[PDB]
């Protein structure tokens, strides 16, 4: 069920590089598109990736980039998926000509949580939430992309809370001082996605170095208010980002605080 047949591929484009390798864009058989992760040898645990495909497979919401499949059969393995036309979030927020209205910013926002919410009901994290791992449709709509891959990453430099690819200006204090990962570290970083996507893709903490950013979040620092973001979104960024994690939202009570706010501001 899990398995794809690679020789229904047929590949088209290069769409960039990450942690495992490249990804390109193609068809499977000759009509549909998808993207191919190629994984690189050595990047990955490759045995555990292919047992969590199958819990991934049947993991699906509108708003979650759709695992088709996985080729396992010959290296590198693929992993197919849902392609996504526009791109990247961040790549997208960053390009100015879209100038987009304080509407599209929330629905951007909604979009994530609903996604997120899907996964805390299947008590799944995400475990790198940022705009950077979010995708956009041909119509706009973002989802949310490579959900739990994090567990089978190799690179010490990634998964090293010092090392120099360690998301630490998404991480809570908790990540940052004893590693502790839960639903309420996937809270702290959709804050800061959020805040991302009212800043149209700024760097976080975009003056400090990442030594700096750990020091000065354990100190109680704080992101601060994006010039497009209102008071009452803020209010909900911001709610993310207690100190302590039981004070933090549920994604359920998130999507309730965004859909209230869609409806106060429109
Ligand atoms: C880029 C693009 C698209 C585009 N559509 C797409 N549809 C589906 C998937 C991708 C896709 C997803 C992810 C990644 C890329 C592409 C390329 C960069 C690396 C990145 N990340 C990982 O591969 C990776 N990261 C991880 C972590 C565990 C570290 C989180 N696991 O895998 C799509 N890209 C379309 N246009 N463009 C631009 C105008 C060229």
């Amino acid at each position: 069920s899990w398995e794809i047949d690679p020789k229904d591929l047929t590949f088209l484009k290069e769409l960039g590089t990450g942690q495992f390798g490249v990804v390109k864009y193609g068809k499977w058989r000759g009509q549909y598109d998808v993207a191919i992760k190629m994984i690189k040898e050595g990047s990955m645990s490759e045995d555990e990736f292919i047992e969590e495909a199958k819990v991934m497979m049947n993991l699906s919401h509108e708003k979650l980039v759709q695992l088709y499949g996985v080729c396992t059969k010959q290296r590198p393995i693929f992993i197919i998926t849902e392609y996504m036309a526009n791109g990247c979030l961040l790549n997208y927020l960053r390009e100015m000509r879209h100038r987009f209205q304080t509407q599209q910013l929330l629905e951007m926002c909604k979009d994530v949580c609903e996604a997120m919410e899907y996964l805390e009901s299947k008590q799944f994290l995400h475990r790198d939430l940022a705009a950077r791992n979010c995708l956009v449709n041909d119509q706009g709509v973002v989802k949310v992309s490579d959900f739990g891959l994090s567990r089978y990453v190799l690179d010490d430099e990634y998964t090293s809370s010092v090392g120099s690819k360690f998301p630490v200006r998404w991480s809570p204090p908790e990540v940052l001082m004893y590693s502790k990962f839960s639903s309420k570290s996937d809270i702290w970083a959709f804050g800061v996605l959020m805040w991302e996507i009212y800043s149209l893709g700024k760097m976080p903490y975009e003056r400090f170095t990442n030594s700096e950013t750990a020091e000065h979040i354990a100190q109680g620092l704080r992101l601060y208010r994006p010039h497009l973001a209102s008071e009452k979104v803020y209010t909900i960024m911001y709610s993310c980002w207690h100190e302590k994690a039981d004070e933090r939202p549920t994604f359920k009570i998130l999507l309730s605080n965004i859909l209230d706010v869609m409806d106060e501001e429109s």
